[PDB]
């Protein structure tokens, strides 16, 4: 099981655009990362269909959060990036075969997939309980205060 | 993401395996979920060779599991048809660029990789603190104590074939 690919960089996107106090252009966030800028943007527009960023036009455009810090939880990016859908899906197979579950005993789910869904329930309010402002305020500790000021004003020069 | 499709099968396959008491080949195992033999023997054989279940040799074998249902989590069913890796992989993005933070003080792993480590440890521990024996006791108060019984029944009949 692997967790899509732009998790990792749509985060610390995430992170950096708290620090910016105007739209960053998704080239200049691939530059910051040292990173593809198609693939990037990618990422971004993932954002974007869940309602966590927008775009905004213009040559002085790029992308801003769509509310604050405390208000997006890592569960919000990590589906919007990777998806909604639940690593385990049952399939139903008790009802093949000769020994099937019974038609009337199939209005429960599957006691193997409740039990699937359960751990999935943990993953789920893992990720939920940790916001992008949370975040922030690790770096802030361990990096220092100056440091994703620093990396903002480096983001939003020449705008 | 998404688990190996495998997984779903083992996991039943692990649960009506206690209720077998003689070696139950792939086969019949496949005969049981309607599925072809080719694929389930490939859940099987992860499953073998992680410890969970043993393969008798001969005309009445078959597979039967290795340890008694009490010791075997669902954990460790998914950890060996899906692999032990974690799903997020931390690739020291924040060491690369122009503001790249120095070598030196990259002593702790980054917030991001930690909190994203600490869901992945969750959703681990979850299924760590369930057993096959949790599985079967629900199947026996959901479906009726007949049930998994009758399946073993059928699952060694003819066995030969
Ligand atoms: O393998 S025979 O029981 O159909
Ligand atoms: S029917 Fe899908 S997990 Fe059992
Ligand atoms: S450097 Fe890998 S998650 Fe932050």
């Amino acid at each position: 099981m692997k967790l899509s690919g732009g998790v990792e960089w749509a985060l610390h996107c995430c992170v950096v655009l708290t620090a910016a106090s105007r739209p960053v252009p998704a080239a200049r966030l691939a530059e910051l990362h040292d990173v593809s800028p198609s693939y990037l943007a990618k990422q971004m527009q993932a954002l974007s269909r869940a309602g966590l960023v927008r775009s905004v036009q213009g040559k002085t455009g790029g992308y801003v959060l769509t509310r604050p810090a405390v208000e997006i939880t890592l569960l919000d990016v990590v589906q919007a990036v990777d998806g909604p859908d639940p690593a385990f899906v049952c399939t139903e197979i008790r009802q093949r075969g000769p020994l099937a579950t019974p038609p009337e005993k199939c209005t429960k789910a599957c006691p193997i997939a409740r039990a699937m869904g359960a751990a999935e329930a943990a993953w789920r309010a893992s990720l939920a309980a940790t916001t992008i402002a949370d975040l922030v305020a690790t770096v802030d500790d361990e990096s220092g205060p100056d440091a994703l000021p620093g990396v903002g004003a480096w983001l939003i020069e020449g705008l």
